[PDB]
């Protein structure tokens, strides 16, 4: 149970050493198609690739790479895909894929600079009368409107299909405050941002699979949809102790590699799920507690 093995790590110690474990047992499938030379230049990171069997094709014929990962979780029955922060070139393949898949919402992470580097392209409007315009995917995406908080923003936004002129509402959801390599301020602020995301109805099994990305999509990315994940098993089944958090992250790792990069992440994981597990379980109060702890306003 993993409140009783949180206890039993922290008590030990031994974070380093159990995740370290995860990362031995960890799988490992050939990426190919992301080490072609010609997919040199759509990498962010030469030692982040996606996976050949998992990876999103772009339905293209002159080359259908994105570095992008299908994370298809059968128990849960929920789908992710995890991709790097787009690159100047990889925009307007980043929004086909979107379209592609049918995604209604996008989850970053990250911020575009952080610590003195650019993690990410600027790769949506900014303002409503300057909407973007990908010419190689011909795909139109206008900022319809954003709401503000101290620690995130999530925005509206409209992109089009110039060839067929069909229209779709993106739901973006910007985590600003969350670390490189770092965790959340706090379970609350991460809980309310993530149930945030879940309320807009963005994770319907209806949509196509939410994307979500940092800089690399593995730490912070991974570290979310871990917990999401195991929310999730856990409110199908209505049992928080039938929830193995290590065995669902090795699952995930299957689709992606390096998911969560930290020790510290890891053990923020079973903080989140542990304090979510509450909600799960028919508490009505936590969810107001979370919104006031994280200070949104
Ligand atoms: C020490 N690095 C490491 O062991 N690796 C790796 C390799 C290349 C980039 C990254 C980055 S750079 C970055 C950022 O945002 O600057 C980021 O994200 C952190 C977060 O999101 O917390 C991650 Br991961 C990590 C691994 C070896 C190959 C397999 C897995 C990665
Ligand atoms: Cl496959
Ligand atoms: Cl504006
Ligand atoms: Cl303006
Ligand atoms: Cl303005
Ligand atoms: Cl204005
Ligand atoms: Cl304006
Ligand atoms: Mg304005």
């Amino acid at each position: 149970e993993m409140e009783k093995e949180f206890e039993q790590i922290d008590k030990s110690g031994s974070w380093a050493a159990i995740y370290q474990d995860i990362r031995h047992e960890a799988s490992d499938f050939p990426c190919r198609v992301a080490k072609l030379p010609k997919n040199k230049n759509r990498n962010r990171y030469r030692d982040v690739s996606p996976f050949d069997h998992s990876r999103i094709k772009l339905h293209q014929e002159d080359n259908d790479y994105i570095n992008a990962s299908l994370i298809k979780m059968e128990e849960a029955q929920r789908s992710y895909i995890l991709t790097q922060g787009p690159l100047p070139n990889t925009c307007g393949h980043f929004w086909e894929m979107v379209w592609e898949q049918k995604s209604r919402g996008v989850v970053m992470l990250n911020r575009v600079m952080e610590k003195g580097s650019l993690k990410c392209a600027q790769y949506w409007p900014q303002k409503e009368e300057k909407e973007m315009i990908f010419e190689d995917t011909n795909l139109k995406l206008t900022l319809i409107s954003e709401d503000i908080k101290s620690y995130y923003t999530v925005r509206q936004l409209e992109l089009e299909n110039l060839t067929t002129q069909e229209t779709r509402e993106i739901l973006h959801f910007h985590y600003t405050t969350w670390p490189d390599f770092g965790v959340p301020e706090s379970p609350a602020s991460f809980l309310n941002f993530l149930f945030k995301v879940r309320e807009s109805g963005s994770l319907s099994p209806e949509h196509g699979p939410v994307v979500v990305h940092c800089s690399a999509g593995i730490g912070r990315s991974g570290t979310f949809c871990l917990a999401d994940t195991c929310l999730l098993l856990m409110d199908k089944r209505k049992d928080p102790s039938s929830v193995d958090i290590k065995k669902v992250l090795l699952e995930m790792r299957k689709f992606r590699m390096g998911l969560i990069q930290t020790a510290d992440q890891l053990r923020f994981s079973y903080l989140a799920v542990i304090e979510g597990a509450k909600f799960i379980m028919g508490d009505s109060s936590v969810q107001d507690q979370w919104k006031e702890l994280s200070h949104e306003d």
